[PDB]
């Protein structure tokens, strides 16, 4: 099922949805996989998250050209860490419109990231303000509250059983919540549960560092985060 393409891996999850996977060495700790999504919406392609680097992100665009061969209309990135925004320059060099939480764009320079071109803003209840996410097609963007980071956002794919929790959600057998260096430990559990409640029909939960899982990824992540309080 997995397709090795250069140093990256691509996996079809639904007729119009693929997961992209890229790897970066964390010195002394190993090569860390990070996952994002690629969605075909009619005659265009939508991307969720870059790869770790510009070169890897250009390779995602190469794979899209060969395997889908439609223009990439936009990309949305889910927080201001390298695994999600490290390849912003490659998207801009390709002429792709880029979107991130306003807070992600504000944090980008201090995190060593390049900001996206456009800022998403969110209603008090977490749903993106639609005027800031034009032409997003089936992508439903939701801010669940602070968790893995204060700016983390999540994305559901309308017409599918798929929702993307990014680095907020860990798989149903995960032993830890990963990198908590920028985390909001007080609010993590509630933010994880809010993601689940925003996408109740999503039976396939896609996340940054594990293969897609059932909704037990959400319950287990929240249950682990209960211990942070
Ligand atoms: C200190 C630290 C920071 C980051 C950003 C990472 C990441 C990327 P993140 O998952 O937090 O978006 C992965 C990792 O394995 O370790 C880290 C350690
Ligand atoms: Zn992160
Ligand atoms: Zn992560």
């Amino acid at each position: 099922g997995d397709q090795r393409f250069g140093d990256l891996v691509f996996r079809q999850l639904a007729p119009n949805v693929w997961q992209h996977t890229s790897y970066l060495d964390m010195p002394g700790f190993g090569a860390v996989a990070s996952n994002g999504l690629i969605v075909r919406d009619g005659g265009r392609v939508l991307v969720v998250d870059t790869a770790w680097t510009d070169d890897q992100t250009a390779q995602i665009l190469n794979w899209i050209k060969q395997e889908i061969n439609l223009p990439v209309a936009l990309a949305v990135v889910t927080h201001a860490h390298q695994d999600k925004m490290g390849g912003m320059d490659a998207l801009h060099a390709a002429g792709i419109a880029t979107y991130a939480n306003a807070l992600s764009n504000q944090l980008a320079p201090q995190e060593g990231m390049v900001a996206a071109q456009h800022s998403l803003t969110f209603a008090a209840n977490g749903w993106v303000e639609p005027a800031t996410a034009p032409n997003f097609g089936p992508l439903k963007v939701f801010y669940p509250g602070p968790g893995h980071t204060s700016d983390n956002i999540t994305v559901g794919i309308d017409g599918t059983d798929i929702a993307f929790g990014g680095c907020l959600i860990k798989d149903s057998k995960a032993k830890s919540l990963g990198n908590l260096g920028d985390a909001d430990t007080e609010h993590y559990a509630a933010s994880a549960r809010a993601f689940g409640a925003a996408f109740p029909k999503a039976s396939m939960i896609v996340m940054s560092h594990s293969a897609p899982d059932s909704r037990a990824a959400i319950t287990h992540t929240a249950r682990m985060a209960d211990k942070l309080r």
